[PDB]
């Protein structure tokens, strides 16, 4: 049932940006450590019950000599083909998302699901430098540096410089695409890269954090509620949160020059209604943001049909 | 709650055959030499608190890894030796490193340090994360012993024991280990790899009898195996995560454990079920007594905690 | 949690069939009642945003004059193509599961998801003789004439028989798949029916009905335990009982003599595990049980590429 | 606890009517469906351990031909005897209440507890058009002339035809009582037929259903969320709404001018407060609802008192 | 769903007694005390919306001079009267439950329902002893005199004495039924007094105490559990089982004659089946059980035939 | 998760207070009652294992005659020492807290554990008048004079009396402590007493009843809801609250003059911040309250720092 803002008062949440001066410089520092990791891709094919698509088991290095990985599937004819890149949600990835990953190609995409860091799968060298709560979510949030997310952002644009190379695909059509957390990648993806055409974000993660952790009703954003009641310290919080905006969508969504079309279920309690439409409307580009009144953090079936009509029109 | 598992009469004969390997004590004596190569360099600083009589400290230690491992150390404010307690914590169950318990543990007499397992209540964990795994510590590393997220934290307790023995102010001859749980299960295994600590108190130990307890948990944490199983459906991968599991599952260590041990479970317990604790605790081969509470389940258990102050006071303070 | 009978238990239960004297006879008379009717399909353009495939919304009439309906996906390219009937859950079809007719298309497959009267879509003609618990398990269920089930099953005979006429159509390569309620018409579709070549059944539904409403802990089998606490006559359980061994698994599962795969998750509460065993055990055909030990009611990835290589190998060959 | 606007604010809410142009068509229409069905009513000796009393069971044919029927008890005494006419719960009828309809005869009142098609009993002809959530709530939802309330509501007024006929019973003192889906029936018999010469309603359901499908917290209004998420049309949330209004309380509040008596608790999740304050805000009438803070969907002891008072006042004396 | 023994064990289970060698001395001296008290019961007419009902609030003096109070409907017509005294749940009295017991009055008995000390109504004059778990199970539980049901059975025995007395009752004819709590204490006034004629109880709470704490699984058997969780002593432990013995079914079963009607619900979390069958099978009278697949610890309708049945059969026509 | 006020809106609730104007003398005539009770207290040595602290299990007198019970812990060193009387959670007291009191002594304070009348100890010789909800919070609330928090608050008040007279306690150090319940308590009995020197109050209870139980989510302030619902006559819920107010905080507050120090958790839904602010607001005294926004009802580490600063501070340094 409705729980959040109205929906009149969603549609005018804008919150005040809580980006640092240092914003920018952060992640131009930060793309610049990345570009001194050599990509040395790898490609080996993996059998799959599947006619008119060739997969492959595809490997990349990327911040802090990280091997990444994911399963990348490929039309079985003569490109150039169009590409997605999809990112998968939060601990929600089983035997890799093969599956539809598979289908993505049956639908015409050259498509590479980026596993994220001891999620679904790829390495993870970054240290854990202290105590945090159970989760991904708080993992080296006591600095910039060392948060769990700078690595897997990089990994998001390295996916795309790898799949960029590729001769069978073409570079000027492809998508990034995800839901939840993958759409907070998708979006963080081309908010850094230019190389994305188009933008799909299902109810976006990782958006709004000093609201989320007021408002959600379900784990992962409480997963920092949690941190800041086994480390009381106030200062502790006033630094996680400082280092929680450098990787915040409302800050990173001002970046985005690409078509992007998001989705949010009324309903949701995971990713809050006011959260997503908050790093919606700081986007300047052209946009859609479609509104289920029944719908919360799932699969809605409606939304799909836009998806496969907007990659379609911008790609195929 | 109410009774789940197997009958008391049926806990008291359970001892599930050991799973170890046969190169299980090269696997440890490897672990423990690789330890042995990184130098302690101990560091100590004054901590505040609002407390007369005991004065505490911030310690922090290397370990394996070149990891910098941490807690806070509290000692009686009198002229020593000091008997002394290495504490360990519960599964993501430090706040604020447990401060106010282990102040505690100083008025009662014992030089206590309440070593802050890595990346949970606190210390640093170097070791990096090979592939995916399921939400939690239980399975970070799973595919290999040399890798497993525990591996490091064992020896961070050896450790802490090395750490604690060599200060001027302790009795080297009267140090205890005791935690609940997690912290159960690491000092059994500090026991069992070290023989610095002369007594043993375990609250319900966790990490005991790894292929009974996913099927018979009903809550987390041994649950997070399960899901990583989901998450990663190849058969390979289910036998050699318990392959893995078994080099650090108690049924395993506990026969090398040789100090008096005091252990306790809660009947309705569904966390550490009753037939894992007792699976630990049949293993063991030394002086010990498992204290048995029908209505309590994973809790603080007030009875346990006077038999606990007694027979510390026993073997250590006295 | 682990909770119904041991894996040793399950691979050995095998329940007395529960099937009255003239069940072959009802089964019988029911095939001549939908006979009587006139399929009389029509087939209707649909747009869906992709390339290589052509959808459509197929209805046809069946049992009782009912008007039944579904997308139908077909490959966009030179046939005969294998073809498959889809059947959706109990009370789960969203949007007819248009999107995932579609990519069984893009599979290779032309595909007909039949939309379940009165839940995914289609009409239901038969008149509810009285009162039943909330739901349509219990609907009609004082008599295996007018039980609910009666006419679902013949609109799946129906679907083949429709399906199998289509010129693009390879009517010796046409399989049935559908999990839980659907993998319960698939296995009743190849009992009633020889058109199909090949089954597919995630943790099958409608199975073993007496020890069902002992062992789940969840809906829908319990509607069955809400209808008698609501009607408390003895003799109307006895009755209720009567009329469902006539849908039941367990009695129609020796019918079928095409190729089998199915699955089970043991942890599954809706379709309890101990019933998907009884319902495989009384299978006689090339046959085989794919067991999850930590899945329950969902999706289990690793028997989709289980399935996925099982249609290839007898259909997409 | 309190979730629902405050009570001050309650007292106020009265919704707009959503009522459309043809409302009163629609119905004279209906009735005069309903009139074409001859009610041929049966009654048979049914046994029932109590003194003073005689139990019945009674049928009737109603619209679309269904026969409808529910427990008649009647006091064991020479006539006219007073008469009520009991609506149950959603779903919430066990063994036709018997046992209640019996305590009524007790009390004084001659008494039928009409049974809801395909619920506590009685048949229901009508055909199911397409798909809908597991539920009678949406069942021909995208029709006036084929929703499920349609038929109800006319059985509802078909009950008082039948029971004024019968020769021990005051065709003046006949009351219509019940509680939720049976306090909506009681208002919808009352607002159609002037047969019923006073109304009771406990927490009344069907009422202002645009607001109650984005308040309510618990089944059954929540089934239209269900629809709506299963044909995701938005044109069919249109025309599900415009099928509502038809039978929504609000709407149908106008027309009842008998003295009426409600109750409503104020943590009720099922019929949320402000769906009862709004439709006896919409009643122009002799009237009182009675507000109980710490109750909800249930039977309020209170509230009894003041029901058998109401009605002991009007028709008994 | 299904949890406890299987029905056939069920049939089977007759749990060993664990009355004490004083158990009935305790009784008698109880009884003795209870009879020490001079019931002095009070009448005052009570206005409801009823034809052919008067009511009454009646109020009478019990064991530790507690006044013990509730509803006593009766037929508005000559009599005399068959008679029933209603004992209502634990925790589960709602203004004294009045509307039924103007029903009962309507089917033909002149009935009172007894409000249980403190809960639904009525003075308790006992003290607390000492500390115990939230609710009634527990208080006083450290002595067989002390315990809060000892004041309760006693009040149920008065309560057939004063009724009994009354002129527009047929003494010869009155019945005691109740569900759970209610359903103990009709048995247990049954076991204590031979005024009733019949008992009727759904479900019976108070029986088995010892298997009752291992099998139940809502409240509030559970109440014990939580008492022991509060008072560690193994020795609390001990004496407190000794102190329930004294008012368990197991034990006070044997001591009925009545003939008894019982009902049990084969998915009851707070009753267990094995709990009731254990009080059922240590009758030794004309008894019978209903056992009914499909329900828990709530209102049975199918069950609500048989009682009406059976108190018409022993006293509304007969007797 | 944030339910109650916002913080903004904390800061200022200050609810009108629900005092009698017979407030004042019933406390006086209270306060007498219990004076002409001789405290007869005893001691007896109970075994421990801990060194630097000897303990005893301490009983005394008080209203009423009731036998008062708990744990005495004293520093094994010469005194006078400061001290403590620490005041339990409802129904919350396992085995009298010996573990708990037994540290403050190591911390160096008399301390003793009041059991709280039936609950963790302690004999409660008040009768119970009549019906009441499961539990104590509504045992004899038909009137103050019989209302269960009258006998507690008196033997909060005779602990006092009782500690300050042992020879080896430093009656100028005395300090009053508890959480919820507890924290009543001690609020209670420095408003009653001017023994304590100063108050630790975690989120205490027992405050502002009237809006507690409109915005408690859990037990034990609906206990009084529950009340209500099973006597509904609306004079016995005037009568209620009438007598309820006679030991609100929001009534008490006013007379405590000692330093005092309170928290209160953002998602507390046993006691709801704004009944807790609502206290605080309502003393006029050296005063601090510590708000934590990610604690509810439960142990709140950076409060307990907070919390042994201060009683050093005031009683040990
Ligand atoms: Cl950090
Ligand atoms: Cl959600
Ligand atoms: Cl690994
Ligand atoms: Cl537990
Ligand atoms: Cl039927
Ligand atoms: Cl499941
Ligand atoms: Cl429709
Ligand atoms: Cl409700
Ligand atoms: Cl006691
Ligand atoms: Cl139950
Ligand atoms: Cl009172
Ligand atoms: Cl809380």
């Amino acid at each position: 049932q409705l729980f959040d803002l109205s929906l009149e008062e969603l549609k005018k949440y804008k919150p005040k940006k809580t980006a640092r001066p240092d914003f920018s410089d952060f992640w131009k520092k930060s793309l610049e450590e990345l570009r001194q990791v050599e990509a040395e891709p790898t490609l080996e094919s993996y059998d799959y019950p599947v006619k008119g698509v060739k997969v492959y088991r595809l490997t990349y290095q990327s911040f802090g000599h990280s091997k990444i990985e994911g399963f990348y599937a490929v039309p079985d004819q003569t490109g150039p083909h169009p590409a997605l890149v999809r990112f998968h949600g939060y601990n929600a990835s089983y035997d890799g998302g093969i599956h539809d990953i598979v289908n993505w190609a049956l639908h015409g995409y050259a498509t590479f699901g980026m596993l994220v860091r001891g999620q679904g799968g790829s390495e993870d060298t970054s240290v854990t430098p202290g105590g945090h709560a159970l989760g991904w979510m708080t993992k080296g949030i006591l600095s910039k540096d060392t948060y769990y997310y700078r690595g897997v952002y990089l990994d998001a644009v390295r996916a795309l410089e790898v799949i960029q190379s590729f001769p069978e695909v073409d570079e000027h059509r492809i998508g990034v695409i995800g839901g939840s957390q993958g759409g907070a990648l998708a979006i963080a993806a081309a908010a850094l890269s230019d190389i994305p055409k188009v933008v799909v974000a299902d109810y976006p993660y990782l958006s709004n954090f000093e609201r989320a952790v007021d408002v959600a009703l379900e784990q992962p954003y409480l997963e920092i509620n949690s941190y800041f009641r086994r480390n009381s310290d106030p200062k502790v919080e006033e630094k996680a949160f400082e280092t929680l905006s450098y990787f915040d969508l409302i800050n990173l969504a001002g970046w985005v020059k690409q078509p992007t079309l998001m989705a949010i279920g009324l309903i949701d309690k995971i990713t809050p209604p006011s959260t997503v439409f908050a790093a919606y409307n700081h986007l300047e580009t052209d946009k859609d943001l479609k509104v289920y009144r029944y719908f919360g953090h799932e699969f809605i079936p409606a939304f799909q049909t836009e998806k496969l009509s907007f990659l379609q029109k911008h790609l195929l």
